[PDB]
């Protein structure tokens, strides 16, 4: 053979692979350099006309190599929205129709996510993500394993990214929490599911590093979006620091913006210091052409920042901004984006050992040699990698120091949860009669669950120290009621309200599955395990002067192998919400600390128990 | 092209090959698909004879798929014992006078090692281990990166293996600690060398789980090995445990075991219940066709547990089991060690994920395909994986409790170091000053490090509470000095004597990389900073009571990064020690309890001192 396809003849000859995402990028090389390999492959995507472009090139490919009946090597699934669950169903359906069974699944379809930071992420925004980030790899695996597993042999790759993390150390994506978090449960799933879909099936990752386009010069768009971030983070800022020394109501200083005027702010003698000094900022730092050095904003970022407020327990009216004059085009100048791009682009470039970035066609080349390798299950491979960003190394204690426990006299707390009612019970207990908390506020799903509450701490709620508050599915409204009525807290320990499930993760090999973890209970899995967290962080994340606790599920010897595979399935996926908005939390004039604690370890039940207090008091204590 | 060599045809082609370890094994084959995709290699090894072979079953395969000249491509470099230095230096010149500059350095070359547990090795044996297996490693890279960063590419590919551990996490392989010591090492240092040797240079390892014959049916030797270790074992806790609760020295207690008469032991009613008890264990769970159910020991087993005794200071002659009997072979039957080598086999295969063995061939592959990839440096790449062994994630505090801290009233406390004065004076004073220790004993290296400590801590010294003694090169005589004259350790911690070298990593483009860290130097680094705490370690597992931390090195401000990488390299290094001991310790019936303690983490004064001695605490107070 001559050319570089020479590789590839023959390496995946025989093989069936369902791509996601295939009509451009990593997806339709792989897509592509699998059909030269010999695979039949079915191109999953959104966009009709990209995908057929997409297999009139590969199809021409074939050809020129010598492959005869081209039109039965490369097949089109358009319109396929992997965020969909009938969708995903209908795309199996087609596949196998046309081929038969699947050999490959390439779970590689990504989405950027909502792209903002946790406290401008819309809850929905984030649920969307999930289910076209992370749920569709576990529906599609649940809908095709069984095949697999049949027929003896298969293979699962979700295509994760460095940003995911690692497996023993986190790493945070600040303005992506949602992407962050999908990446992670990418590589979870591989990590935890290879034990039970083995021997028969292989379960990868990949998790590549920067690739060349991937943030679609290349920069400018996320340069811009930098750059509105910068400015409503600043105006926040400098609207709480004012707020702190100021007497004025929250919505009569944000009058003083309405004007839109930089330099009448900046000269204001009735304006606030912090705002002053603010437009002066923004003048002396600004661009002479830019309306941002002129005007404090736009509908965009007032828009946002209203939200914030308003999630922040601020009351304005939601009309405020509605005659705020528009600041002419361009808001940032070409230079000021350039500049900005320049600036990302030579940061990743720093951050590369190998200072040169990876191309489509290289990260697709190195991951369809990859899937030859029958001898790996349970691995992250990175196709490309090799960076100096600083991770968080995850699950490695005793209590804190007198000095930091004494800080929690008359303190405010709020717990909430439900399943785990001897954790709730002896750390409200710990609070009350060990450290001299004045109050705790417990937060429940349920009736039911604060029934069992009230009854475990009835001494403390006759008392007036323990107040129960029923969520259901409206938590941020039940904070929003615990502070009104109680004070805003300084400790705040969120478990989850739900159980893991007890059911298999894999069916026997001529079962029909029918008891294995649904499509619906795993997304029910990610609400209960991951979006519970995201909700209460960001309520909790505007509330100055809180210390929040995650808390990740337990296990327990009566829970099963299952079970286990659950929990660090969250672990890992959750620390890297954490690590995330951790960083996130450092833009905010509101002061609030975030950590993450573990009740699964590595497998008398009062010594365990002990030891969680433990933990949580090290992360909640504050710090005079 | 029609054949699987098709997928390899061109893929090397123009790059010039090193691998060590080249006639057999993974080495062999990674030579073998090197050439066959247009690499010309230089195969290195011991034996002629076998080189030979390889060379030409090479040759003749490249002549079958259309190669010319094929004496031109593979070369051999016969007689090349990796683990001199004089020897790595000879090699580097015959493949350079061959081939030229060489593009692709493929440290193979692996010795099993010692192949016992730490309080077994031979200390000059670790060392071999070391400077087979790791120092070659470095070795090599140092005399053929200058010539890879002035050409502009380079390749150096480590042979690790998955008992080497994982980046943030540590595994224990027991009875192989300098073997598992030198896989951390091989890929620590690809991690720590990559942001130095990039953008030119990629350095990856491999970490192959087991692979298809490793142990050398394929586990008889290993079965031997296992059951010949038991009987020491065994052996040696039944004359410490009967010493517990017996008045006659260990001199006349071994001599019970002189006879070598199973039965006559059993039924011996002046012997202690704990050897009688081992009898019968030997006896009822024994092969009666084997000797080692009639005859205690043999003259291989007597000579480790002499030692084991010696080690342990109880005083025996040496020449005490010069007349005893040797059993008749076989000491284990066939039916003995098969069944043992049963047990293994099925332990490994149940532990892979997939249930099957991966080939020396296979592995090749995925690797040859693997270093295709140009967009990678500093990853560990596991071709065959997938394993349900426990790992131990390192680097995740707090004080320990105050019932453990009590526990340190009038203890012995060991402060092995130099250097670090700053933390030896604050140690010892916590433990004198606030914890109520009787003592405790300073062991220096040199008469200039006591005198410091003793000026430091004058007071405790005119009191009699500091001890100073000089180890030089002799620290297992100078705890020899110190049991005796001052009594067993609870507290036992060990930091390293000598500081980190100041000197580059690597060198400019057109440099002759003279200052950088030479090959002596790295060879002196693995001395200081790991040789040392496996001396401590080895005597310390013998001393019943003891609890020991090992002290990794610090980084300040002041540090250079190479200071930092260097560290981070002997963290990582280390903790394959640890992990491995910790299990061992299991065996023994002396009680220890051996921790790691890492000073440098992932980057007022006073603050990070005090941590420090809160984490040694944690890891050296007892418990009731």
């Amino acid at each position: 053979s001559v050319g570089w396809a020479e590789s590839l003849i023959g390496l995946h000859l025989g093989k069936v692979a369902l791509i996601t995402g295939g009509s451009a990028g990593i997806g339709g090389q792989i897509g592509r350099l699998l059909a030269l390999s010999g695979a039949r492959v079915m191109l999953a995507a959104r966009d009709r006309h990209k995908l057929e472009q997409m297999q009139a090139m590969i199809q021409s490919e074939l050809a020129e190599v010598g492959y005869t009946d081209v039109e039965d090597r490369v097949h089109i699934a358009p319109g396929c929205d992997v965020s969909s669950e009938a969708q995903l169903a209908d795309l199996v359906e087609r596949t196998l129709s046309a081929f038969g069974t699947v050999d490959y699944l390439i779970n590689n379809a990504g989405i950027a996510g909502v792209e903002e930071m946790v406290i401008d992420m819309p809850v929905e925004g984030w649920r969307h993500t999930l289910f076209a980030n992370l749920i569709s790899n576990y529906s599609l695996m649940r809908k095709l394993a069984p095949l697999m597993k049949k027929q003896g042999s298969g293979y699962i790759l979700n295509v994760s990214s460095y940003f995911g993390g690692e497996k023993d150390a986190a790493i945070p994506y600040p303005n992506r929490a949602d992407y962050a978090v999908s990446k992670a449960g990418q590589r979870a799933m591989a990590e935890v599911f290879a034990r039970f879909l083995g021997p028969e099936i292989q379960i990868n990752a990949i998790a590549p590093g920067p690739v060349e386009g991937d943030q679609l010069g290349l920069f400018a768009r996320r340069a811009r979006l930098i750059l509105e971030n910068k400015r409503l983070n600043e105006l926040h800022a400098a609207l709480i620091a004012a707020a702190r020394t100021d007497e004025r109501s929250m919505h009569e200083l944000v009058e003083l913006l309405l004007p839109n005027d930089v330099a009448a702010l900046e000269q204001n003698p009735a304006a606030p210091t912090a705002l002053r000094e603010l437009a002066r900022r923004f003048r002396s730092e600004g661009d002479p052409a830019a309306s941002s050095s002129s005007a404090l904003l736009n509908r965009s970022i007032a828009a946002k920042l209203l939200a914030r407020l308003h999630n922040g327990g601020y009351v304005l009216p939601a009309d405020i901004f509605a005659n705020l004059p528009n600041p002419p085009d361009p808001f940032f100048t070409r230079a000021q984006i350039d500049r900005e791009a320049r600036k990302v682009r030579d940061g990743i470039m720093g951050m590369l050992y190998l200072q040169r970035m990876p191309t489509e066609f290289d990260v697709a080349m190195a991951t369809v040699y990859y899937l030859a390798d029958r001898n790996v299950s349970g691995e992250t491979f990175h196709p490309s990698g090799g960076l100096r960003y600083e991770r968080t190394p995850t699950g490695g204690f005793g209590l804190p120091s007198p000095e930091r426990l004494a800080e929690l006299v008359g303190s405010t707390v709020y717990l909430i949860g439900e399943h785990l009612t001897e954790h709730l019970n002896l750390l409200a207990r710990a609070y009350l009669e060990r450290y001299g908390a004045r109050q705790v506020v417990m937060i429940v799903e349920t009736e039911t669950g604060a029934e069992t509450m009230r009854r475990l701490l009835h001494d403390h709620v006759e008392a007036g120290r323990l107040m129960t508050i029923v969520a259901g599915d409206q938590i941020e409204a039940a904070i929003d009621q615990a502070i009104t009525r109680y004070g805003r807290p300084g400790p705040v320990v969120c478990t989850p309200f739900r159980p893991l499930p007890t059911v298999p993760l894999v069916g026997r090999k001529d079962s029909d599955w029918s008891t294995v973890l649904s499509e619906a209970e795993f997304a029910e899995l990610c609400e209960h395990q991951l979006t519970h967290h995201f909700r209460v962080a960001r309520k909790i994340a505007l509330s100055d002067g809180a210390s929040l606790a995650l808390v990740t599920p337990e296990t327990t010897a009566t829970s099963t192998t299952e079970q286990f595979a659950l929990a660090n399935f969250i672990k890992t996926t959750l620390h890297a919400f954490t690590a995330t908005i951790g960083v996130e939390s450092e833009r905010t004039a509101q002061r609030i600390l975030i950590n993450q604690v573990d009740l699964t370890r590595r497998a008398e039940r009062q010594q365990e128990l002990e030891r969680f207090i433990e933990a949580v008091l090290l992360v909640t204590a504050p710090l005079p």
